[PDB]
């Protein structure tokens, strides 16, 4: 009626596997971002109805969030680390497209992206 359905988090037609990189993505990358002071707005899809943002899902056509990412990791939805890293990048990029520089939500996203890029830089070799 207003919010779209969320991005897919299970589908037996999607190829998937477990890898050491995807396991790092969950144990290190996601859990470090999740517990941060500024994580809360990113922990579930944007609720455009609650927020009175009738333009959000006209502007953001590939929504993403960390709740979605957590479910995709916990359900082993991904084929590789690059797909998961793409989701994080989409989440951050969406935030910056929709909001103004120096908006609180952007400063919050920036703080989390800084941490994300630190953890990604130590993505271990596929083993
Ligand atoms: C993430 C995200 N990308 O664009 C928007 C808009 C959001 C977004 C997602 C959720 C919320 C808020 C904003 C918003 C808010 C405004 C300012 C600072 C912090 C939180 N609030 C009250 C929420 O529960």
């Amino acid at each position: 009626s207003m919010n779209p359905p969320p991005p897919e988090t299970s589908n037996p037609n999607k190829p998937k596997r477990q890898t050491n990189q995807l396991q790092y993505l969950l144990r290190v990358v996601l859990k470090t971002l999740w517990k941060h002071q500024f994580a809360w707005p990113f922990q579930q899809p944007v609720d455009a109805v609650k927020l009175n943002l009738p333009d959000y899902y006209k502007i953001i056509k590939t929504p993403m969030d960390m709740g979605t990412i957590k479910k995709r990791l916990e359900n082993n939805y991904y084929w590789n680390a690059q797909e998961c890293i793409q989701d994080f990048n989409t989440m951050f990029t969406n935030c910056y497209i929709y909001n103004k520089p120096g908006d609180d939500i952007v400063l919050m996203a920036e703080a989390l992206e800084k941490l994300f890029l630190q953890k990604i830089n130590e993505l271990p070799t596929e083993e």
